[PDB]
């Protein structure tokens, strides 16, 4: 069921037209013009069957966190060189062979990172590793304030601009969450129209647990990507099949992060900014606001450690 005739015009809800290009169910797009949908377009179009959760979901959290100028304006007042939250351009409903089908415009990125790293046999270095985690720290402060949480962060949810290898981007937000509606908190408690748990090796502790996702989960699932993208290896990786055994250590390894750092480092010789981050982490409560400019200043203090300094270099 080809959803669109290659090379179709598609006018969106507030008449803005869209050129459908081949695909990459999401398609290449671009502005309405005489030439045709290319290769280096820099937009994309999902479509799904209008009732599809997800796409609902994901299309909500754009409508209310992503339009282009909210995010530009973030950027300038906190001083960003970049904001890694895709852009929303638009949406709407499209019906074919007598079904309905809902569609969204956002921005088209270049690889993620999980082939990335991949390639080069399971490794980033611990400049790649601060460098990609301070700029995922803006992204979360960012949809934590727009009352979202991601409850996902993974290599392969992170995409590079396709112009701009050193700026990374967070997506898929179909099964993100609104964690704090109209600014009132959800309870420490399961929601019953929630059936995701985040990916089994980096989900949080909360997750396991059966409660919705909160912040701290956020910080903790991107605590377990810094060692897995570091070393190769998280301790727990050779049981994922039991989700009891996975969180048994997380719980554990949370109790006395020093052995965390034991386990997953060698000898005497774990990077202290990664132990400070996760102990900070540990120290929020369920609905507490983290301290987000005091996580990314003990990533910087990692980076003045190696050498370096925040310079937005990747080095990928």
């Amino acid at each position: 069921a080809e959803q669109f005739a290659v090379g179709e015009i598609i006018t969106d809800m507030a008449a803005a037209a869209w050129k459908v290009g081949l695909p990459i169910c999401i398609y290449l797009a671009d502005m309405n013009s005489s030439e045709s949908v290319g290769s280096d377009a820099p937009c994309v179009v999902k479509v799904e069957p209008s009732d599809n959760g997800p796409l609902f979901t994901e299309l909500k959290f754009y409508q209310r966190a992503a339009k282009p100028e909210q995010i530009q304006k973030w950027i300038r007042t906190r001083k960003l060189k970049y904001l890694g939250v895709p852009k929303y351009w638009g949406s709407g409903l499209h019906d074919k062979n007598g079904k309905s089908y809902r569609f969204m415009i956002m921005d088209r990125f270049g690889s993620d990172l999980q082939k990335i790293y991949e390639a080069n046999a399971k490794r980033f270095s611990r400049k790649t590793v601060l460098q990609l985690s301070l700029r995922i720290l803006d992204i979360l402060e960012y949809i934590h304030e727009h009352e979202y949480v991601h409850g996902d962060i993974k290599a392969s949810n992170l995409l590079l601009n396709y112009k701009n290898p050193d700026q990374v981007y967070l997506v898929d937000y179909g099964l993100a969450y609104r964690y704090c509606p109209e600014g009132v908190h959800k309870a420490y408690a399961a929601d019953p129209k929630r059936c995701h748990d985040g990916t089994i090796e980096f989900t949080s502790i909360d997750a396991h647990n059966g409660v919705a996702p909160s912040r701290r989960g956020d910080l903790e699932i991107l605590g377990y990507c810094m060692i897995q993208w570091l070393t190769g290896h998280l301790p727990w990786e050779d049981n994922l099949k039991d989700p009891k055994y996975v969180r048994d250590s997380k719980i554990r390894y949370r109790e006395n992060i020093a052995s965390l750092m034991d386990k997953c480092f060698p000898a005497a010789n774990a990077p202290g900014e990664i132990a400070k981050y996760m102990e900070t982490v540990k120290l929020l409560d369920y609905t507490e606001k983290p301290l987000y400019e005091n996580l990314r200043d003990i990533l910087l203090q990692g980076l003045k450690a190696i050498g370096s300094k925040d310079d937005g270099k990747l080095d990928l």
